[PDB]
């Protein structure tokens, strides 16, 4: 009952590298729109690729015969722009996408206090706010309404409120007050293997939820998106906004190779990101680094990662498997997904139900009195 509707070659604009590339795309009954570097020989459906509840737009800028699939996924607006040689191909491409999309078919702003602008994007901004009545701290995604339920896990930032105005759509999210993780790692230079095991285990727990329960790739696992709460447990943030890049988008040193090549990607992307995160916690440096992006791309794509002699054998086996450049060969790329990492020797002795229930002791208790303490918001944040 799941079958291809339309397939063929498209010109896809790279999501992080804004260059046009030829990709073979498949439009399926389940609504999945996946592009491949070569024709697929022919895995569970990922929501990242679905065209359900997305809007289609045809345009002649930046280049003619372009169509844009615009989706709201959770609280982030994402775009995928494609280009065919003739307007006829576009029209029959868009209608098929529109066919499958249709075929598969009191809180106000004054209650908060504006504090600090966290980020600007194409379709809105993110702002650190404080709820006046409670004094708690929240991030508010304010999205332009012209352009357009919570599911809780211990280590994901909760979407607390959702409201809209005449022209805005607002998502209020819990903001942890235990400090950014890049701040704690910088102050302590390197984390112990046990400290990184605690942090890694909680991330693996949340990644399993998103992969199996939610059927989505997080695709943005990096140190800057990790925070600690008042107790010292991990919260994976969701404060991202789709920006049109600078003259390329984002910081490429974290990107999985299959994403860097705009190739087909799956749940294995987050395990690469897990490898990058835990490599830096246990080594104190990023695995790949060079100022030239041409070299950095080649580094991430070609140069195999090197380890310091300070790391133990269990750590080196985990990092090597997570940072395998082939996602089919990568630790966590099989059907068992998160189970491959949970069953790894580095996580021996870890009872995984205990991790979900926050039974493991945080090795680092942040110096905060309560959930309203603003120590890591003050100018001691240096
Ligand atoms: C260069 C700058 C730029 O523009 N970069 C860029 C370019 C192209 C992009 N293309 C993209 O996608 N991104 C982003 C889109 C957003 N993610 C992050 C992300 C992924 C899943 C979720 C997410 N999700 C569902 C459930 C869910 C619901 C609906 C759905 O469709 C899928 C899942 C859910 O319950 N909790 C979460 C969640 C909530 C809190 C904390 C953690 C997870 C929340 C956030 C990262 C990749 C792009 C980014």
């Amino acid at each position: 009952d799941v079958a291809i509707v339309k397939e063929g070659w498209l010109h896809k604009r790279g999501e992080y590298i804004k260059t046009w590339r030829p990709r073979y795309f498949l439009l399926k009954n389940d609504g999945t729109f996946i592009g491949y570097k070569e024709r697929p020989q022919d895995e569970a459906p990922l929501n990242n690729f679905s065209v359900a509840q997305c809007q289609l737009m045809k345009t002649e800028r930046p280049r003619p015969n372009t169509f844009i699939i615009r989706c709201l996924q959770w609280t982030t607006v994402i775009e995928r722009t494609f280009h065919v040689e003739t307007p006829e191909e576009r029209e029959e491409w868009t209608t098929a996408i529109q066919t499958v999309a249709d075929g598969l078919k009191r809180v106000t702003m004054n209650e908060f206090e504006y504090l600090k602008l966290l980020g600007k994007g194409t379709f809105g901004k993110v702002i650190l706010v404080k709820e006046k009545a409670t004094g708690r701290y929240y991030a508010m995604k304010i999205l332009k309404k012209e352009v357009i339920q919570n599911s809780r896990h211990p280590f994901l930032t909760a979407l607390k409120y959702s409201f809209q105005t005449h022209d805005r759509l607002c998502f209020v999210m819990e903001y942890a007050n235990g400090g950014e993780l890049f701040f704690h790692l910088s102050r302590e230079r390197v984390f112990s293997e046990d400290r990184a095991r605690f942090y890694g285990a909680e991330i693996v727990s949340a990644l399993d939820y998103l992969h199996s329960e939610k059927n989505v790739v997080y695709r943005d696992l990096k140190l800057e998106n990790l925070m600690l709460d008042k107790d010292g447990h991990i919260k994976i943030t969701d404060f991202g906004l789709c920006k049109e890049g600078i003259k390329f988008c984002g910081t490429p040193e974290y990107l999985a190779p299959e994403v860097l090549e705009d190739n087909d990607y799956g749940r294995a992307v987050d395990w690469w990101g897990l490898g990058v995160v835990m490599y830096e916690m246990m080594c104190g440096r990023l695995p790949f680094y060079n100022q030239d992006h041409e070299k950095l791309f080649e580094l991430i794509l070609m140069e195999e990662i090197r380890f310091p002699r300070t790391l133990g054998p269990e750590a080196k086996s985990l990092l090597s498997g997570l940072l395998k450049k082939d996602p089919k060969q990568r630790l966590g790329g099989g059907s068992e997904d998160a189970k491959e990492i949970m069953q790894h020797r580095f996580f021996a002795g870890i009872v995984w139900q205990h991790v979900y229930e926050k039974k493991l002791s945080p090795p680092f208790k942040p110096q905060v009195t309560s959930e309203t303490d603003t120590r890591y918001f003050d100018e001691e944040f240096t």
